[PDB]
C-alpha cells in the first residue's frame, strides 16, 4: 500500500477505459460508514465520483453527482438526494454517512451539512465489493459508460465504519481525518488501469 | 415533557404517511401567540411548516411556505403573505406572532422583521387542535396531501400565548427562548408516526 | 397633537377605504420643500406614498413608487422619475425636494442622492391641501383606487417649506431630523379612516 | 470666465432644443488630446456626452455612450467602442485621450484603464469647432436628435491638447485635475441654451 | 534584442494583417515546457493568444480563448479545454505547461489553477517553429483568419522549457518571474507587422 499525502489521481481524459480500481479486506457487510474526499472537475454533466458494487448487485453504494448543486447517494439501488449551493468550476470537499439502523443520509460539502435524507433502513450494503473510481459500474468490476466518467482531480479519501460525528468531518475537511479502516489516502492499495497520472495535489 | 434540545425531528422522505402529532391540552381559543421554530429543508415546491385544525375547521392555524422568499399565514381559513430575500437551500429561524385586537400578523425571519400584515381583528383561534408537523391537515387529524408534505428538520420549535417583543424574538433565534406554555420544546410531548428519525442539531 | 416617535402606521391589507388624513394649516402656496419619510412594503405593483390634492386639482403634490427601483414626483399634474439600485423588499428612507425657482426635484434614497430631473419652472403648489397616506386621491380628498393603494409600514415623515442641503438630509436619515413646519412626526395632527394600525417602528 | 467649481449642469429633461455651447478660441487642428469629465444619467438609451463638430464635418471628435458598459469615440467619423463592467444606474469619471502619431484611444472609467484601440493615424482633428453639452450635433451647431440628448448632470469638464500620463488622470478623478488649456471647468465659457440648471454637485 | 519591462503590444484593431512574429533558435523538440504572459481584451469572440506552427504542422502549440471562461491548449493538433471563473473584461495573466512524459496539461489563470487535463503522452512537439502573437496561423508563418485575430494588450510573455513548480508560476503572477530560456520578455526578439503599437503596461 502507497502513501499518496499531497497527491492526487488525475483522470485527463474522457474515455470508457480509464478508471483506477480501489482495494479492501472488507468481509463483512457494512452497517454504518462515512466516506470523505476531495474532486476538482469541471465536467457540467452527471458523473460518478465512487462507485461499490458486489456480486449481482449494482449501485450497492454509489457517490453519484446529478449537476451543479445536487449530489446524490445510492444505498442498494434506492437512492437519495440533497441540494446545496456552489461554484463551478471548483474544488469540492465531500462527506457523507449512512446508518442501516436510522436509514440517515448525511452529505458535507465543504464542511457545511445538508439536509438529511433517509434510505434503506435495516439494510446491509454487502460485502467483497469492486471500488472504482473515474468510471460508474454496472456489472461486478465492469460495464462502464462513457457519459458517467469522472474526468478530473480526486484526492484525501478515506472511509470508515462508523458515521463521523460533526467535528471528524470537520478535521477531514480541513485536512487532518482520523486515520480510516476501509480505505486510508496514506496506505492506499490501488490498482491504475488505463490513463491515470498521480500528480501533486495543488489546489488546497 | 421530554427535552429534546440539540435535537431535531428529521422527515426523510416525501410521503402522504410520517408526520408527528404534537400534544398539548389547550382548553381555551387563542387571543394571542407567538411561534418560533428552525427549520431545514432543500424542497422548491410549497410545503406546510405547522398544522393546526380544529374539529370541522381546517387551516384554523396554519404557516406554509408557498415558495423561495414567501411565508403565509392562515388564522381561521384567512391568510396573509410576506415576502423576504432568502438564499436557496437554508436553515431558517422563523417566528410568527398574531394578534385578535388588532388582526396583526408579524413574521421574523432569521432575525429580520418582514412587513406587517393583518387578519382575523377580533376573531378567537379555537382550542382542542390537532397539530401536525411534517403533513398538512384537511380534516382533524388527516386528510394528508402529499404536495404539501414536509422533508427535512425542524427543530426548537416553542409556542406561547402571547405576542413576544423583539428582544425575546431575538433570545428565540439566538438560541435563549422563554419558557413557553403552550408547546416547548424543552419539555414536548409528542407522538411519531410512519418514518421519522430524531437527530442532533448539527447545522446550528 | 400627537408624539408618534418610534412609531409607525401600519396599513394591514389592500383595500380602497382604508387612509390616514394628515392635517397642516397650509394657506400660503409652496415654493420650495422638502418631504422625508420611511417605508417598509412588500407589494411589486405600483403604489401611492403621498397624495397630496387641492380644490379642482388632482395629483398637485404626488410622491409614487412605479415599480422596484423607481420613484416619481408629480407637480400640478406633471411628472419626474429617477431610478436607483435596490433591495426588494426592503425598508427604505425617502426625501424629495423641489424647487420652484429651477424647476428642480432632487431625490435620495438611503441617503444617495438621484439624477436631478426637472418640472413646473415658476409653478406655485397651491395651499389648503387633503394629504392622504395609504391611498391615492382623484377628488380633493377621495376618490381612491384600489391597485394603487399601499400596504405596508410608513413612519419618520416630515415636511419642511424649504429645500433641505445634503447634510439636512443625512440628518434625518440617521434618526435625528431638523424639526418641520409642515409635517412633523412627533407633533401631528391625522384622521384615521379604516383598518390602520399604529405599532413600534421595529425595523430601523 | 465662469468658475464652476463643485457646480454641475443638469439637463433635468428630455427634449432637442436644451443644450449648452462650450466656447475655445481653437485656432490650430488637434494632434493630441485628453477630455475628462464627470457625469450621472439614468438613461438606459445611447447618449451623446461630448459633442465636437467643425465646419462641413459631423463627428469630428464624439463621446458617445452606446449602452451600459459600452463607450465609443469618434474622431473624424471613425469609431471605436471599448466595454467596461459599471453599476447602473452611478456617476461616472470620464477621460478619453487620442494620438494622432499612433493612432491611440484610451478610456479610463473610474481611474480604470479600458484596452486600448487605434483610429485615424496621422489625421488631425479640425480647429474652430462646436461643441456642445446635451445634444448631438448632425450639423455645424444644430441637427440634434432627441433620441440622443442627454439627460442628467455633467461637470469638471477639462481638456488639454496633450496626452496625460496616467498620474494625471488619477489626480483629476481624485479632483485635483492640471490646469487645462482647451476647456477648463473654472475657467468656462460657455451659453446655456433652453432649460439647463446650474446647481452644486452632490454625488460625488 | 529588446527589453520590455513594464511595456506592452497592443493590437489596436481587428484585421487579419496585423501580427508580432516572436523569433527564437529552438533546435531541438520540446518535451517539456511553460509559458505564461497578461492579455487584455474585451472581445466576446473566440480568439487565438500564442500560435506556434512548424513546416507541414498546423497548431502544433496553439493556445486558443474558445470564450469567457473557456481555455484551449492543442499540443501537434491534438485539443484539451479547461474552464475558470472569470470577469470580463479584464486583465487575465495565463500560464500554462506541458509534459510529454504524462501528457499533463496544467492552466494557471490570475495565479489559480484549473484541472488538470492530458494529451499527446510520448510526444515531442517540433523545433523550428514560426510563432506569431495577434493572429492565428493555418499554415507556416501565415493564413490568418479575421475572426481568430486577438485585438488588445499582451505583455510578460516568457517561455521555459521545463514545467514550472507552482512557487514558479505565482512569482511570474506576482512580477518577478525566473529567466525563461526560450523565449524572454526582457531579451526579446521580435519583428512587428502591420499596425502594433508599443506603449507601457497601464492596466497591472
Ligand atoms: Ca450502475
Ligand atoms: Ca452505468
Ligand atoms: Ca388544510
Ligand atoms: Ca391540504
Ligand atoms: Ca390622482
Ligand atoms: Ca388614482
Ligand atoms: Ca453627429
Ligand atoms: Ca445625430
Ligand atoms: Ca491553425
Ligand atoms: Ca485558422
Amino acid at each position: 500500500h502507497t502513501d499518496l499525502s499531497g497527491k492526487v489521481f488525475v483522470f485527463p481524459r474522457e474515455s470508457v477505459t480509464d478508471h483506477v480500481n480501489l482495494i479492501t479486506p472488507l468481509e463483512k457487510p457494512l452497517q454504518n460508514f462515512t466516506l470523505c474526499f476531495r474532486a476538482y472537475s469541471d465536467l457540467s454533466r452527471a458523473y460518478s465520483l465512487f462507485s461499490y458494487n458486489t456480486q449481482g448487485r449494482d449501485n450497492e453504494l454509489l457517490v453519484y453527482k446529478e449537476r451543479v448543486g445536487e449530489y446524490s447517494l445510492y444505498i442498494g439501488r434506492h437512492k437519495v438526494t440533497s441540494k446545496v449551493i456552489e461554484k463551478f468550476p471548483a474544488p469540492v470537499h465531500i462527506c457523507v454517512s449512512w446508518e442501516s439502523s436510522s436509514g440517515i443520509a448525511e452529505f458535507w460539502i465543504n464542511g457545511t451539512p445538508l439536509v438529511k435524507k433517509g434510505l434503506r433502513q435495516g439494510y446491509f450494503v454487502e460485502a467483497q465489493p469492486k471500488i472504482v473510481l473515474g468510471q460508474e459500474q454496472d456489472s461486478y468490476g465492469g460495464k462502464f459508460d462513457r457519459s458517467q466518467s469522472f474526468v478530473g482531480e480526486i484526492g484525501d479519501l478515506y472511509m470508515w465504519d462508523s458515521v463521523l460525528p460533526p467535528e471528524n468531518i470537520l478535521s477531514a475537511y480541513q485536512g487532518t481525518p482520523l486515520p480510516a479502516n476501509i480505505l486510508d489516502w496514506q496506505a492506499l492499495n490501488y490498482e491504475i488501469r488505463g490513463y491515470v497520472i498521480i500528480k501533486p495535489l495543488v489546489w488546497v
